[PDB]
């Protein structure tokens, strides 16, 4: 999909997309320390190669334009990437 591709052109993987869950932008302003001009969908993927979750952030539909990608390790560190 064009999310997976997405995730695929950032990671090199290719990922189990898992269904979208809403975040406001205050919440994902306290996980980002940017705050979104509106509504994020959280893309979540789990990369069993590296134990990482790979986070895609959009906005909602119907343009699900890229916002940023999160990568969190095992011992729960985030590394941000704005898209």
């Amino acid at each position: 999909t064009n999310l997976s591709d997405i995730i695929e052109k950032e990671t090199g993987k290719q990922l189990v997309i898992q269904e979208s869950i809403l975040m406001l932008p205050e919440e994902v302003e306290e996980v980002i320390g940017n705050k979104p001009e509106s509504d994020i969908l959280v893309h979540t993927a789990y990369d069993e190669s590296t134990d990482e979750n790979v986070m895609l952030l959009t906005s909602d539909a119907p343009e699900y334009k890229p916002w940023a990608l999160v990568i969190q390790d095992s011992n729960g560190e985030n590394k941000i990437k704005m898209l």
